[PDB]
């Protein structure tokens, strides 16, 4: 069974990355199982949709009362160092409305880390059928 600790927003770098006070620390994590365009692309730097995925994260996180990380069953750090996690936003996953919203795909799936990846899917194939952004 997953579980959600407390976290503190330090500073929301990307649409899929933010930086975060955890367990007292500032740590980098990664959200899990979606991939956002990027505007810190190694070649292409600026993608599109990637300012509009990146506003939608930090205005999610920033403004929330209570953000919370849940890891999933395997490993929790990838190899830049960065967390593994699902994070909520006031009780709403952060991963989910990204993909809910067609500013996300659901990216290629590693178990064990796949516990939301169903649930994922769904909001994904629905964001799909109604054309949003990304799928427009």
């Amino acid at each position: 069974k997953l579980h959600k600790e407390p976290a503190t927003l330090i500073k929301a770098i990307d649409g899929d990355t933010i930086k975060l006070m955890y367990k007292g620390q500032p740590m980098t994590f990664r959200l899990l199982l979606v991939d956002t365009p990027e505007t810190k692309h190694p070649k292409k730097g600026v993608e599109k949709y990637g300012p509009e995925a990146s506003a939608f994260t930090k205005k999610m996180v920033e403004n929330a009362k209570k953000l919370e990380v849940e890891f999933d069953k395997g490993q929790r750090t990838d190899k830049y160092g960065r967390g593994l996690a699902y994070i909520y936003a006031d009780g709403k996953m952060v991963n989910e409305a990204l993909v809910r919203q067609g500013l996300a795909k659901v990216a290629y799936v590693y178990k064990p880390n796949n516990t939301h990846e169903q649930h994922l899917r769904k909001s994904e194939a629905q964001a799909k059928k109604e054309k949003l952004n990304i799928w427009s």
